[PDB]
């Protein structure tokens, strides 16, 4: 049933991205980082379906899936419920070029579409700038313009099989916006010896806190527009903290087991405003991850891709994210002039993210993308 | 930290909510019920406080806490935030009552009203019919002459050394209110061969669902204005499950269990409006769950409650509860006219609320009351 598909969905995406989280980590240390294991879960579904043997077995292992059918029947689900997302502007594009001269398998293609909602069509590799134009183009297109350059032309060849591109864009509405004219440069500790001022929002909120031991850290959750997604966000008591948060959060459990932490209270927060944009090869990343078979000449096997199942390969997969964080929520500071209450003043904690800083972003339950900010 | 002391609180008014539950349903087969161990805990504690011996550990040891520090230390934490709550009218009151001619301990009736918010009071039992008026009047005045005639004069004698009155009340208004036109007399099985027509709500509405196994039914989670609280309704697949259901909610685990099943959707709920008012001898209740010396004469060791330490027990011990559920809510029906979107058609499943049914009122992670309805 949906419960049970669901279910499925987010154990897989819960491995899979404490997984994702550590390679990309470690391979970019002391920078900002932001990274989507979900946005790539449904274009490696398809391209489970079409492989064969053990590419196919890797791919499902990876995947944390039994099979084909439930393998469909999970992303079917999926965009049987994929349209925007309240409060938030979350973008997510996927699509396979495939070699103009190779027959494209008609069926697998509607499938495709569908099923796992990201396209596959030809592309002349051969004129390597015009197709990394033409592969460029349609991203832009995908989110409005804003993400550009995904593919740059010399990492393309004229003999390019396929390519797989992944992107990401987002932005969102705060159930309670930020006051523009109360944003102001605040110290903020990169490291143990250096502070920087960077502009930082202020406001009191209305959030779900709790103190973390175990990841000896303080978590925030603040909510955006409609209520169904959340920022997450893990401080470390520690200004160099933040690594050791890294590994803790190698363990897919780690983050619900904070969650099961979380109370409802209201704190003065001090949270930088921060845009982080990152490319990911996610053919370097992916084989770190044990998919090696997929982007291997005679071993990838994507006998079902094309109508003469002629060998074929994955030359290059990359992942384009961009994150935008900002003051921009609902009702302006002028909504309900005076409310007239009791004259008493309550405690209110300030919680200043002034350090190296966890962030991830949460929906239905899933974390749609994850990453660290060291320097805002 | 309040970390901690949140969780103690959660853990605490799980398990007795579990314990008080099985309790109340089982003196009371196939008859409407409603109960909250939520609003019993503070005056409980209170108790704690007064008691020396025995009766104190006794109240600790049920009450799940470790000692008179930890207990001051939640409910004092659990008064720095008691206001109102958003989107619902939850009334809450409790109160303690001595005889006229016994010297209450000044000091120990301040930390009553602000620690535990519960207040003592000394009343004349010796004109019983006067006195349960007396009672009986502060109780309409805590909860806007919702609640009436908790304590029957009868109830009362001259010789009456104390009693303790509980009472909560209760309306909320949805997140997405039903339109009262919508509603109409459908089914409903109270049994296995009897059907009755009760006024029944339909709306479209976002819920978070799952199917649970474990307990052979379907949960589904309605949110009310502000989104703090939330309705919580487990409805058994079959028509005599709710017996079963009960047997189940014994453990204060199974509720978590079910509630990790959770995922958002929509679906066209058909749910019955009710409204419950059940009235509980806390006194039978609480001795079946181990909580027998505080109402024995010679073995309460209340000698905290007294100036004099005058020998004191608790005679009776009362709690009403008031339950109103409807189609109240927010955003009228003509909202926004005419919302312009794809001319398609997504299925919504049909949820039936059309059986007897357990629900239960979630505020900030704690249940606020549960109950079960067999009869609308």
């Amino acid at each position: 049933g949906e419960t049970d598909l669901q279910k499925i969905l987010r154990e897989s995406n819960d491995q899979f991205t404490a997984q994702m989280f550590s390679e990309v980590v470690k391979a970019n240390p002391g920078q900002n980082v932001v990274l989507s294991a979900f946005s790539v879960l449904p274009p490696l579904g398809q391209l489970a379906l079409a492989s064969v043997g053990e590419s196919h077995d890797e791919l499902l292992r990876a995947l944390a899936l039994p099979n084909d059918n439930v393998t469909k029947d999970v992303f079917a689900d999926l965009n049987r419920g994929v349209r925007a997302v309240k409060g938030v502007d979350l973008k997510m594009a996927s699509k396979i070029y495939v070699a103009k001269g190779l027959e494209l398998n008609d069926d697998f293609a509607a499938v495709s579409r569908d099923v796992f909602g990201s396209e596959v069509q030809n592309v002349d590799f051969v004129k390597s700038v015009e197709a990394a134009g033409a592969i460029n183009k349609w991203v832009e297109d995908q989110t409005n313009n804003r993400i550009k350059n995904l593919v740059d032309p010399d990492a393309l060849d004229e003999t390019t099989r396929s390519v797989l591109v992944n992107a990401i864009y987002f932005k969102g509405s705060w159930k309670d916006k930020f006051n523009k004219e109360r944003t102001m440069d605040r110290d903020f500790h990169v490291s143990k010896d250096k502070t920087i001022k960077v502009p930082t929002m202020i406001g009191k909120k209305d959030v779900r806190y709790a103190d973390v031991p175990e990841l000896d850290a303080k978590m925030i959750e603040m909510s955006y527009e409609g209520d169904q997604a959340s920022m997450i966000i893990i401080l470390p008591n520690q200004v160099d903290g933040i690594t050791a948060l890294e590994q803790k959060l190698k363990d897919p459990k780690a983050l619900s087991r904070a969650e099961e932490r979380l109370y409802n209270t209201e704190v003065e927060i001090y949270l930088p405003k921060f845009k982080i944009e990152t490319t990911t090869d996610l053919k370097e990343v992916l084989s770190n991850m044990n998919i090696k078979k997929l982007f291997t000449p005679g071993a990838a096997r994507l006998e079902n891709l094309l109508k003469t199942k002629e060998s074929l390969y994955v030359d290059a997969a990359i992942q384009k994210a961009f994150i935008e964080v900002n003051e921009e929520g609902a009702e302006a500071a002028a909504a309900n002039a005076f409310k007239i209450t009791t004259y008493s003043f309550h405690f209110v904690p300030k919680v200043e993210i002034n350090k190296p800083f966890f962030f991830s972003l949460k929906y239905n339950r899933n974390s749609m993308f994850s990453g660290v900010c060291v320097q805002p």
